[PDB]
């Protein structure tokens, strides 16, 4: 029978914290916003905010905070005071939460449906679970939500396109912001015809409450698990959000870098078995995809189980082709089973990972968006091969960091299935990109054992015949020109891997 894994033994791959560089002291710079007191940062203690007291910026370079005094509502009065007054009330029934949220969202009183929240509260939860929800969890969420100005004292810059910039933030700060998103308090993030934020993903959680989909109660469970944890016990770690945008990329056709090591397996998960490795989030260019709406596929799932990722939607503009988002220090709060319609919340997860010197859990996630291919052959066009290579490379490269201090890339079938990607091409693309970035690859095929074998066989062949990135890229070009360009059927008669074997063996 087929084996469970092939290639380099996974324990020989590099992983954090062991492989990590010595971190320099944490400090703010022009490229790094730090919202906590670094001199007061201690293990197991909730970080203190810097500055000591709330400072406001209401402009096109920073998040528009709900607690801003320039956040106004019909005389024009303080919307924050109206938020406070509406949410500092007792909820016994789901309509009470709905009505509270709608007091400072009156324009959406008709357009925001709450059927899934009502159903969740009254049909899915048992009586005692609901009491707990409205007697403990919801008041505790309101509490940290209204402390926003005491917790998030420093303005948060928007990570716009082209910026190479980092925001480091406490998990406690993220909790207060995510509580605010739940209660839908973020201004200028709601309208269809919104201008300033149309290039940003949704942050407010309103669409989690709408419609009759069975996906919603599973999403709400997942999120209330998170809110329960961080209100019962305040998290003490930091998380770093980094936008990375590269203008220059390898000259793929002539790249002389050799292929790196591979571990490929049809069992295991990226988040479970890629511990301490760069974990690829198969993202939407709007990071988190439809996580706060109806989406529940590869683009959303990691944002649910590591819900601190969701906060990135507050300040991360849509990714361009040459961009990615790197998140360090998020915690896994939930386990799940299934996918899409079969997604279900299994149980809470106790993340047991170590922390680095900046008190960030040794978990690194990179969101990179593949293209969607609505015509299958489009992805073999060299220009599209290059686009994916460059996207993956941007996700993997760490300017300034020696390669020996880089963990393996933990990845899988990026943008395949219903998104249109070919698994075997995308595997080879990620292998080539990892080679250029001088990282090893741990590839999870999620049940597909023939694919595990085919990937390994190809990697072994190319490695043994000493084909560098450029030679392999040249074979991709030959495959395009000889089999794809003039192909009048949806797929070509000869496949990619068989073409490569034959071309090398004929040559
Ligand atoms: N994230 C940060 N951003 C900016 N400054 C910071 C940060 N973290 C610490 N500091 C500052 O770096 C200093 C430690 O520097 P050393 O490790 O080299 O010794 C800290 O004192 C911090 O100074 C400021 O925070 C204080 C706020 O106090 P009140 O305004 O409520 O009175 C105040 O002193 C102010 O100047």
């Amino acid at each position: 029978p087929e084996k469970k894994w092939l290639g380099t033994p996974i324990e020989e791959m590099r992983k954090m914290p062991r492989c990590g560089i010595h971190l320099p002291s944490l400090r703010p710079s022009a490229s790094h916003t730090v919202t906590v007191r670094v001199d007061l940062l201690r293990a197991g203690e909730v970080p203190k905010p810097f500055p000591t007291h709330y400072k406001d910026l209401w402009d096109n370079k920073h998040v528009k905070m709900p607690c801003s005094e320039q956040n106004l509502y019909p005389t024009a009065g303080s919307r924050w005071e109206l938020i406070q007054t509406a949410l500092l009330n007792k909820f016994t029934r789901p309509q009470n939460l709905k009505d509270a949220i709608l007091k400072y969202n009156v324009a959406y009183s008709k357009k925001w449906d709450f059927t899934a929240l009502v159903d969740f509260w009254d049909k899915v939860l048992e009586e005692a679970e609901a009491q707990h929800l409205y007697q403990s969890i919801l008041p505790d969420m309101v509490k940290i939500a209204l402390c926003l100005p005491n917790i998030c004292t420093q303005p948060i810059p928007l990570l716009k396109q082209k910026m190479n910039h980092s925001v480091t933030m406490s998990q406690e700060q993220i909790a207060s912001l995510l509580a605010n998103a739940f209660f839908c308090t973020f201004p200028r993030r709601n309208a269809k015809m919104k201008s300033e934020y149309s290039s940003y993903p949704d942050i407010n959680f309103n669409r989690l409450f709408e419609g009759r989909s069975s996906r919603k109660p599973e999403k709400l469970k997942t999120l209330f698990c998170y809110f329960r944890r961080v209100t019962e016990k305040k998290p003490t770690g930091l998380v770093t959000f980094t936008r990375q945008s590269l203008e220059d990329f390898p000259e793929w056709e002539r790249c002389e870098k050799p292929l790196t090591r591979l571990h490929v397996t049809y069992e295991g998960t990226i988040e479970g078995n890629g511990r301490g490795m760069l974990q690829v989030d198969f993202a939407n260019r709007f990071v988190g995809g439809g996580v706060t709406g109806a989406g529940l596929v590869q683009q959303e799932i990691r944002f649910l189980i590591n819900p601190e990722l969701i906060v990135s939607r507050l300040f991360t503009e849509v990714l361009d082709h040459n961009e990615c988002l790197i998140i360090t220090g998020t915690e896994q709060y939930s386990e799940y089973t299934g996918y899409a319609e079969t997604y279900r919340w299994a149980r809470s997860h106790e993340d047991g990972s170590e922390k680095d010197d900046w008190q960030r859990r040794c978990t690194e996630i990179v969101a990179i968006d593949a293209l969607h291919f609505r015509r299958y052959l489009d992805q073999f066009v060299p220009e599209k091969v290059r686009r994916e290579l460059n996207k993956a490379y941007c996700g993997f490269l760490r300017p300034g960091v020696p390669s020996e201090n880089l963990s393996a890339v933990a990845t899988g079938n990026w943008g395949c299935g219903a998104f249109g990607g070919d698994a075997r091409l995308k595997a080879l693309i990620q292998i080539l990109a990892a080679a250029a970035a001088e990282r090893d690859v741990v590839y999870f095929t999620f049940g597909d054992s023939e694919l595990m074998r085919d990937i390994y066989s190809m990697h072994t062949f190319l490695t043994e015949r000493k084909l560098d990135v450029g030679k392999v890229y040249k074979l991709l070009l030959r495959y395009y020109n000889e089999e794809c360009r003039n192909c009048s059927t949806p797929g070509p008669d000869i496949k990619l891997y068989p073409f490569i074997y034959h071309a090398v063996e004929s040559s």
